[PDB]
């Protein structure tokens, strides 16, 4: 006794749920970040490296609370009879959490780091901040370690989701929709990050972590929806967090654009 | 502002928890599961059935519960500053429980049924549970899981250490610790449960869950008890390892009365 909703009814959870990504304008034609990593010509050390700074934290926060939000079910099917479609589902959220936590999809070890040095807010603090800080003075530095406010919205709804257990299904949901376009955003970021007249990227090796993650992106969470009442829970959350996950990277693009 | 207890101080609480599970007799040689699966002759269906029952949901709720434990620890982590050597204990444990999730490793890659039908409660269930079902009644099958004081008392100190931080390093500390011990003992056992005067389990390929696991927990042995990545690297400060020790007290004390609980059963 414990199953995911009928196709049909999950098959409607998916088409609302596509319709509050629209609607949080989280579209590669929409957001701000995407447009303005395509459209500025230049991005400075110190804007450049802000944006990573924040980036880094949010995708720290992004992998824990979604574990946590997976420990939340775990916590829940401990002492319930989930069945194996249920089952099937969570296997999915663990193993795309592992990409994270420990570069599963062999696209990732093909390119990260060993150990914990491949975490990928690790990996990223590694070769994009760090990179970006050499050119960037001690009081920058500090100010961009001072989280805007968008940002600080957004990691405090992961913090909710962290006890949630559809939390990690909802975060996963809209975050693998929108991760193509965040990591190319990234590219052309960073592609266009110069200290005095030259690349600080100017090395392809600089740009693993994106172009793994823009590969990886390139090659359901409905199914842990197991009422009626956790499918209307389950669009409200995906409301609220794609919102914020907008207004974050509307944030990126005004740092772009000041 | 998060870091592991140094080198020295860990080994001291490896050695106390090696001296914890010396007295917890979750030794090959003391616990009386261990012992009885060597010595019993034979088993019957509905006594090799009964213990197949309990350890299918012991095994799922060990495995849902230390990940919801790892998922306690992960939340800490979201609003702290793990260092790097902190962050190697974590992706341990996340490795290990994720065989039993997810059959990672290579000695369960291969083997194991793919998809949900591999998790290793469900491939227990499939490949152990239910040939022993076929040989007992639905009576059986329902006194069986009614489960017995001990396993309900163990079960309910994985549902607490389900939401602390320290629990999944309790856990995998351990049952890693055990686990090759638990799966010789299967292997025994199965082989001498009896229907028609022959035997239930009669091709290798009926044993390839515990087979599997023989040779699997080796490792997971090693990789809990590490030096440099094992469960005492999530230890943060001497206050939390003194938690550490206390709760591998109490539930290695739990795991060691359910087992004998095993033994009481293939015995009588
Ligand atoms: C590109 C977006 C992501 C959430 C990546 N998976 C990351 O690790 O930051
Ligand atoms: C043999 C003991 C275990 C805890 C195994 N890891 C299992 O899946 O049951
Ligand atoms: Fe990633
Ligand atoms: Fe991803
Ligand atoms: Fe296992
Ligand atoms: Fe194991």
């Amino acid at each position: 006794p414990l199953s995911p909703l009928p196709a049909v009814a999950r098959a409607e959870l998916d088409a609302r749920t596509e319709r509050e990504i629209d609607r949080a304008r989280l579209r590669r034609a929409d957001n701000g970040f995407f447009r303005s990593a395509r459209d500025v010509e230049s991005v400075s050390p110190a804007d450049g490296h802000a944006v990573a700074v924040w980036w880094r934290q949010m995708t720290k926060a992004f992998m824990f609370t979604t574990l946590a939000g997976l420990g939340a079910l775990a916590r829940d099917y401990a002492r319930r009879d989930a069945d194996r479609e249920l089952l099937g589902a969570f296997q999915t959220v663990y193993q795309v959490i592992g990409d994270d936590l420990d570069n599963a999809a062999p696209e990732f070890s093909a390119v990260a780091p060993t150990g914990p040095a491949g975490i990928h807010y690790v990996w990223w603090d590694d070769t994009i901040v760090a990179p970006l800080a050499a050119h960037v003075t001690e009081a920058d530095r500090r100010a961009a370690e001072e989280l805007p406010a968008p940002v600080r919205e957004l990691l405090a709804a992961m913090d909710r989701l962290a006890a949630e257990p559809l939390g990690s299904a909802v975060q996963l949901r809209v975050v693998e929709t929108i991760a193509l376009d965040i990591a190319v955003g990234f590219r052309r970021v960073y592609g266009k990050v110069l200290a005095g007249g030259e690349p600080v990227f100017g090395e392809k090796d600089q740009f693993a972590w994106i172009d793994a993650h823009i590969k990886a992106e390139t090659v359901g969470m409905t199914g842990l929806v197991t009422d009626a009442e956790r499918g209307e829970e389950f669009v409200r959350l995906v409301e609220e967090y794609a919102g914020l996950w907008s207004a974050a990277l509307e944030c990126f693009g005004d740092r772009l654009t000041g």
